[PDB]
């Protein structure tokens, strides 16, 4: 329901932050909320739509979507 | 890979779930930072603009720090 960019992601380890659109805090993402068709896996600078949900690590990206 | 550690500004911090992303001096992409890698005595942390010393680990895809040393 929101959108952003990739800043930052680590293929392996299985997980990055997200930047909304609206300037407000970077979020976590976890591998397992990439929707995909492939690898799990996200590229720095990716246009993204997410929801967000309170995970163990605060504020995290919940099914998210290439834009 | 580097020649030296290099320096650069805590972007930003969560001190209590610790981590964040450290600006390098160098213009190069945030680097992810983990508090394990903090080299300070004590509960480790670091602060929003902070100056800090390290080293990078995987610098192309997913740069992270190692051996963070507050300047």
């Amino acid at each position: 329901k929101i959108k952003g960019n990739v800043k930052w992601f680590n293929e392996s380890k299985g997980f990055g932050f997200i930047t909304p659109e609206d300037g407000s805090k970077d979020v976590f993402v976890h591998f397992s909320a990439i929707q995909t068709n492939g690898f799990k896996t996200l590229a720095e600078g990716q246009r993204v739509e997410f929801e967000i949900t309170n995970g163990a690590k605060g504020p995290s990206a919940a099914n998210v979507t290439a834009l």
